[PDB]
C-alpha cells in the first residue's frame, strides 16, 4: 500500500463513519447527508494533501526503525491517516471561512464553496463550523482509548487557536495598530510603518506555520509515541523557518504567477496585504519609490496595481528572494543537523518536508 | 457571595487570563488585545447568563448535601463558573456567526457585532471562531488535572457539533429536502409538507436544546462529580421538553412581542422560518387559509407579513399555546418526579430551570 493510497482510503472510511453516525445518532435525513458529503468532498479534497501526508510520512519513518506486531504497524498508520485528515479538515474549515471573510472568488481553479448556487454564505459559514467539528468527532472516535489522546487534543486546540489569532493578524495587517477600535471604521495605513520583517514574521507564523508545519510533524510524533526522539524547541524552530519560506513563495506567486497556474486571480496588492514583496520593497526603496508605492497600493484600480508590480519588478526583488532562499537553505540544514542528534529518522522526515517545500 | 456575583467575578478573572496569555504566549500587542477585550465583552455580556448560572445552581445544590473542605467547595464553585462561561462563550460564538449568516440587525437592543464600524464581516467571522477557541483554552487551563476533564471535553464537543447540525436544520427548514443540492439555488417550499411537529422538534432539539438545557445541567453534574446521582436518559428527556418549550415561547414572541421589548424587529415570517406558529396554523387551517398563508409567507412585503399575522391571530393559536403549555407542565412535573428517585437535589435544580423558563 503506497502511503497516498492508504491516506485516500481512510478518507472514504472516515467520511462513511461521520455520515453513518449523523444518520444513526443525530437524526439526519438522506438529502442533508448527501449535501454534507458533497460539502466534505468539495472542501477537503483536490489539494496536495501535503499536511496530512506529512503525518503519514513521519509515522512511516518511525515504523522502519521500531519493532511492532503487524497489527500495530497497521494501527499506527491508520492513526497517522486519521490525524492527517484531522489537519486537512482543519485546513478546510479555515479555507471556507477565509474565502468568505475575504470575498474570494476561486480556490484551486474552482468557485469558493460559499459561491456555489445551492450553498450561499448563510450555509457556508455553518458548513465551515461543521468541518472543524468533524476533526473533533474523528479524534474522539478513532483515538478514544489512545494514550496520546490528551496531548493530541491539547496541541490541536492550541494550533487552532494560534491559527485564528494569525487570521486576526493577517486581516488587520494594513491597519494602524493604534487606530484599531470596533467603534470606528478602519482606515488603511498611510505610513506603512508596520510593514516590517518582524511584523510579517508574526503574521505568517500564526496564520500558516503552526497548522501547516508544526502540527503535521508533531501529530506524526504523537501517533508514533515518539515525542522523546526530539527536542520540541528545535521542531518549533525548523517549522517556523520552513513555514515562513512557504509563505514567502506564496506571496511572490500571488503577484507573479499567471492566474491559470495559480488557480486564482491574485489580489494581495489591491487587498493591501503585508506581503513579503511589499515589506522587502519598503526595505530597499528610495524616497520617491516609497511615495509612489503609497499612492498606488491597496486600490482596486488595475492601473494602480500595475504601478505597484512595476515598482517591484524594477526593485530587483529576485535578488532579495535568492538571498533569502540561500539563508533559509542554510539554517534549515543546520537545524536538520541538530535534529539528527536525537533522531535520524525524524531529521530525515524534516528533510523531505523541506525538499517538497523548496521545490514545489 | 451571591452566585451571580461569583459568576461575574470569574468572567473578569477568565478574561484577564486569556488576554494575559495572548500577550505572554501568542505575541499579541496591546491594541489587538484591547480589540479582543471589547469583542469579548460585547459578545459575551449583557444577557441573563441563564446557561452559565444553571451550571452554578446545579453545583450549589450538590454542595448543600455533600461533605467537602472549604477549599473544595470553592474549587467546585470556581469550576462551575468556568464551565458556565465555557457555555456562554459557546453561545457567543453561535450568536456572532448566526447574526452574520442571517443578516441580522440587532441583538439585545444593540447592533450585531459584525455591523460595528471597526469590525465588519471579515473580522467578525474570525472573532466568532476565537470565541469558541477560548472555550477550549479555558477548559485546558482551569481543568488540566481534573478527573472530569475527558468527559467534559467529549460532551462539550458533541453538544457543539449537534448545535451546528441544528443550525443546518434551521437554515434549510424552508427548503424541500429532496431539492437540496449545492449546485442549484434553493427555492422556498411551495407545499410546506415539511412544516410538521416532528420536523420542528428536530430543529429545535439540535439548534437550541442541547446547548441551552442539556449542557448546563450535565456540566453542573460533571464539575460536582455527581453524574451517578442521575439517570442520564431522563436528564435528556427533560431537557428536550423544556428546551422545546423555550423555543416555542421565542417563536411566539418573534411574531407578537413589540420590537422595543424583544430587543429586535422579528423577521421569522419574511424568513419563512419553520416556527411553532406556522406549524400549528398549518395543523388547523382550512384549505382557503392554507392557500392564503402560502401566497403570503416568506416575503419581505410588509402587507404580506401583515396577512400572515392576521391568519395567525384569527386561527386562535393562543388556545393551541395554552394546551401545549398545559401538556408540557404536565410532562416536566412527571420527569421531575422520576428525577427525585436518584436525586432530590438535582430534581430541585431542574425545577428551578423550569420555573425560570415557564415564567420569563
Ligand atoms: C438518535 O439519538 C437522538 C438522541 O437524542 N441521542 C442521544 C444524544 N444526542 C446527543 C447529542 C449531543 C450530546 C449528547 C447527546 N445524546
Ligand atoms: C449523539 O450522541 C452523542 C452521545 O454522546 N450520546 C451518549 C451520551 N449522552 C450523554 C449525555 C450526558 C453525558 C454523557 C453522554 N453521552
Ligand atoms: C448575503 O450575501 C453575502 C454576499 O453577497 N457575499 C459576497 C458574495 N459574492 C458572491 C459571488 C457569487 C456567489 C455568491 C457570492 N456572495
Ligand atoms: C511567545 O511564544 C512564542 C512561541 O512560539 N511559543 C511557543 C508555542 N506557541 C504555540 C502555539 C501553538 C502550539 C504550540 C505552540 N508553542
Ligand atoms: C502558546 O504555547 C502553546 C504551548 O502549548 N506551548 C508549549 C508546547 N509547545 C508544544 C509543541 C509540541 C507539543 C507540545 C507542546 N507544548
Ligand atoms: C462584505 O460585506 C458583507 C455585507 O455587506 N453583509 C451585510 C451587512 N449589512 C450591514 C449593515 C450595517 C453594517 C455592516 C453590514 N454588513
Ligand atoms: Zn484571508
Ligand atoms: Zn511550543
Ligand atoms: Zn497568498
Ligand atoms: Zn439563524
Ligand atoms: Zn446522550
Ligand atoms: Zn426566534
Amino acid at each position: 500500500m503506497a502511503s497516498m493510497e492508504r491516506f485516500l482510503s481512510v478518507y472514504d472510511e472516515v467520511q462513511a463513519f461521520l455520515l453513518d453516525q449523523l444518520q444513526s445518532k443525530y437524526e439526519i435525513d438522506p438529502n442533508r447527508a448527501r449535501y454534507l458529503r458533497i460539502m466534505m468532498d468539495t472542501t477537503c479534497l483536490g489539494g496536495k494533501y501535503f499536511r496530512g501526508m506529512t503525518v503519514v510520512n513521519v509515522a512511516e519513518g518511525f515504523l522502519a526503525v521500531t519493532q511492532h506486531d503487524e497489527a500495530t504497524k497497521e494501527r499506527i498508520l491508520h492513526d497517522a491517516c486519521v490525524g492527517g485528515w484531522m489537519i486537512e479538515f482543519l485546513q478546510a474549515h479555515y479555507l471556507v471561512e477565509d474565502d468568505i471573510m475575504d470575498g474570494s472568488v476561486m480556490r484551486r481553479g474552482k468557485p469558493c464553496w460559499y459561491r456555489f448556487p445551492g450553498v450561499t454564505t448563510q450555509c457556508a459559514i455553518n458548513d465551515g463550523i461543521i468541518l472543524k467539528s468533524w476533526t473533533q468527532i474523528m479524534a474522539w472516535h478513532y483515538f478514544a482509548d489512545r494514550p496520546f489522546l490528551k496531548d493530541l487534543l491539547c496541541l490541536f486546540q492550541k494550533v487552532d487557536y494560534a491559527t485564528a489569532v494569525g487570521q486576526m493578524y493577517d486581516v488587520t495587517s494594513m491597519c494602524d495598530s493604534n487606530k484599531l477600535d470596533p467603534e470606528v471604521a478602519q482606515p488603511m495605513t498611510t505610513d506603512f510603518a508596520e510593514f516590517t520583517p518582524a511584523i510579517y514574521k508574526r503574521i505568517v507564523k500564526y496564520k500558516t506555520t503552526f497548522y501547516t508545519y508544526l502540527l503535521p510533524l508533531v501529530m506524526g510524533l504523537l501517533v508514533s509515541e515518539a515525542a522523546a526522539s526530539v527536542e520540541m524547541n528545535l521542531v518549533e524552530r525548523v517549522a517556523h523557518l520552513i513555514g515562513e519560506y512557504f509563505q514567502v513563495q506564496d506571496d511572490v506567486m500571488d503577484c507573479f504567477t499567471p492566474p491559470e497556474q495559480l488557480g486564482k486571480v491574485g489580489t494581495d496588492i489591491e487587498d493591501a496585504k503585508c506581503s513579503w514583496l511589499a515589506v522587502t520593497f519598503l526595505g530597499k526603496a528610495n524616497a520617491a519609490q516609497v511615495a509612489e508605492f503609497k499612492a498606488n497600493y491597496g486600490e482596486k484600480d488595475p492601473a494602480k496595481v500595475a504601478v505597484v508590480k512595476r515598482l517591484y519588478s524594477k526593485a530587483n526583488l529576485q535578488a532579495d528572494f535568492a538571498a533569502y532562499e540561500a539563508e533559509v537553505v542554510r539554517e534549515v540544514e543546520s537545524l536538520i543537523e541538530q535534529l539528527k542528534v536525537k533522531s535520524p529518522t525524524f531529521a530525515e522526515s524534516v528533510a523531505v518536508v523541506w525538499e517538497k517545500t523548496h521545490k514545489r
